């Protein structure tokens, strides 16, 4: 676990916002969890859901202050996940998930490729795979950080950020596979 980590950084109580998720996504009923589907489903036009990357959000932003999350990938093969501005661009095709198109994220691609989404891309090595990831955002300070949160062992911080807009949680998954994403509850 940590120390005096927790006292720092509030606990955010995440769930997942099913009017943000992009129609190939299932949202749990408790909104906690998120899969994909095989076949996108029929959903009219709504401003606040991304239409091009496969992604979520949480229901609130963060404008100012220290806040922990933790999210469960277990054995998923494939997953991205981190912060976005509240102002990204949901339409537009084959946008960057890079800092400078308002994202901070890191993950997994293919079981063994971590990656931190910097532009050009940071390529991590971890000891250990993750099976629980402790998100520590910073706003005020321009910091992100993530961890394994069973052993919280620090994985990555991000470069300083001068955030100028509210942050989401983000979620990203691209592949169909059994094991969700899910957000672990706070205490």
């Amino acid at each position: 676990y940590h120390e005096w980590k927790m006292a720092l950084f509030k606990p955010a109580d995440v769930i997942l916002d099913p009017d943000t998720a992009n129609a190939i996504l299932l949202v749990s009923e408790d909104q906690r969890s998120v899969q994909r589907a095989e076949e996108p489903r029929d959903l009219p036009d709504n401003p606040e859901r991304f239409e091009w990357h496969y992604c979520v959000l949480g229901c609130e932003n963060f404008t100012s202050g220290r806040h922990y999350w933790e999210v469960e990938v277990g054995d998923r093969k494939e997953w991205h996940i981190g912060v976005c501005s509240k102002n990204v661009e949901r339409k537009k095709g084959w946008v960057k998930m890079t800092p400078e198109n308002g994202y901070w994220t890191m993950g997994l691609t293919d079981g063994n490729k971590y990656r931190a989404l910097t532009e050009p891309r940071t390529n991590l090595k971890l000891p250990e795979p993750p099976r629980k990831v402790g998100i520590f955002l910073d706003y005020e300070t321009g910091e992100i950080s993530f961890y394994n949160a069973t052993d919280g062992s620090h994985i990555y911080t991000f470069p300083h950020a001068s955030f100028s807009e509210p942050l989401y949680p983000v979620f990203r998954i691209l592949t169909l596979e059994p094991t969700a994403l899910t957000i672990c509850p706070i205490p």
